[PDB]
């Protein structure tokens, strides 16, 4: 499976993903909320507080897994005993792995990122920033 992100940059650009390495990059990344030198993998609100209450004017992703598009239960740290949430992770057309603990040079994150589960790394969806690397978050297409 193919995925497609359109990224704009300093003008849109059309990037392509292989869905399996970014199921792989997931699979290789640390369960952790943000203790990396990187602050990635981070939790990824899809629009929700640490509660499970959606933000007003806010529209979360729907990503069709029962287990993707559950309101989130994220404790300060992401580490409270009930705690279930998603994660995003950097992901490229490349295929290879984020230095995680990358710190002073960071690596580069690029506009893409692989959304997958806590505590089960269940595979969610790519999703890219719409401008440059930060900032709103679309769903790519398949």
């Amino acid at each position: 499976a193919t995925w497609t992100c359109i990224n704009q940059q300093l003008e849109d650009k059309r990037l392509l993903y292989s869905q399996a390495k970014a199921e792989s990059n997931s699979h290789h990344a640390p369960l952790s909320d943000g203790k990396t030198g990187s602050s990635y993998p981070h939790w990824f609100t899809n629009g929700y507080d640490g509660n499970g209450k959606l933000i007003k004017g806010r529209t979360p992703i729907k990503f069709g897994k029962a287990d993707c598009d559950r309101p989130p239960k994220h404790s300060q740290n992401g580490m409270g005993k009930d705690d279930h949430y998603l994660l995003e992770f950097p992901t490229f057309p490349d295929g290879h792995d984020y230095k995680f603990d990358s710190k002073k040079p960071k690596e580069n994150p690029g506009p893409a990122r692989v959304i997958y589960t806590y505590p089960n790394k269940v595979f969610c969806g790519i999703v890219a920033h719409q401008r440059g690397n930060q900032g709103d978050l679309r769903l790519c297409s398949h």
